[PDB]
């Protein structure tokens, strides 16, 4: 759809590593398959924020923030408001708190002409407890509220299935073969950056897509 | 408790501005009210990590990191490593995500000697939704792992009541008059930072008190 993001070979690199040195040079490797990379806190608390526009000026790439945001709505405003002052493209944000703090996250990426990508659920064990019961309405929560971009899990086909049923085909989605089937993207990480070479793990990741 | 924090006037100071220098100047109009300051992601994305040392060393207070901590476990275990080496003596995590990504993070503070704070619930109204009827399995979940500090809402003291009684008088809670009869510390932000006059509003809240 023109009206949502390209993400380059549809896979999104998932740059974990906390030290700089090592997250720009596993990057550079892989630099040429892929146009999208999903930074967390692990490596901007560890390195400083400005780490996000040295990614983007050095590999020109589009930088997700992947920071789960999950706090008051005045708080979520102020957080988006630095993340992308500091270059992002895109954050993501946690549903679980309540619709008024997504929609603070919404109002500053519509001021600052970025964008909210909403996770709607998690795939570690403890996401069973609490947060796989209240993924639907989560997902509902932001197709209500004009949502676009959304994360949802790939363990389980079915219910990213599911989670594409309810934001619908016209929705952006990304997971952390098959799962290409219902996302539109998928976020690779430790099979590339900690594989002895990353460029031979991402290039055979391409291959099989 | 011997085995608990002790909170200087039982008043911890919530630093949610964003500027370093509006940040160490008002903290620092306040500084013989308190000895420990909660500090956020607003503030550590927008001038660094360093800044926590800074407060540490400048004005010889703990520490809060008030992060609600909400990732996977491997992340939850980096963001705290990183933290605590930044000097924080405490970090504050969400028990949403479930067991293991709580206990990614005890890991590391009983490995640093740092503390845990589990959040049980916030009260901004989308809290609603999901948190509100989750807020009490997630304190079962904390008493039942070990924890012994927690963060609970102060807008409903009926629901602090609730909160203490399922974490036993033993436990360390915090929450941001009636308030005290529960918690052992209130947190305190935008009434002291915002103020004409921070040390005026600090001193008139502690003689409440």
């Amino acid at each position: 759809r023109v009206d949502v993001m390209d993400v380059m070979n549809r896979l999104i690199l998932a740059m974990d590593l906390m030290n700089r040195d090592d997250a720009l040079r596993v990057t550079g490797e892989v630099r040429e398959y892929i146009d999208t990379v999903k930074i967390g806190y692990p490596l901007v608390l560890s390195e400083g924020m400005d780490i996000i526009a040295e990614f983007r000026k050095r590999f020109g790439c589009r930088i997700i923030a992947g920071f789960k945001v999950a706090d008051i709505p005045e708080t979520n405003e102020k957080i988006c408001r630095a993340t992308f002052k500091a270059g992002a493209d895109a954050i993501i944000v946690h549903g679980f708190p309540g619709a008024d703090s997504v929609r603070a996250c919404l109002n500053v990426a519509e001021e600052m002409g970025r964008e909210v990508f909403l996770l709607t659920e998690m795939s570690h064990p403890g996401a069973e407890m609490f947060i796989q019961g209240a993924a639907d309405e989560i997902a509902r929560m932001g197709v209500d509220l004009g949502v676009k971009n959304y994360v949802g899990p790939s363990t389980r086909p079915e219910r990213l299935s599911r989670l594409r049923e309810i934001i619908g085909q016209d929705s952006f989605l990304i997971s952390p073969g098959e799962t290409l089937r219902f996302a539109d993207a998928i976020i690779v990480g430790r099979s590339i950056y900690l594989a002895d070479n990353p460029a031979a793990a991402a290039a055979g990741i391409i291959e099989s897509i």
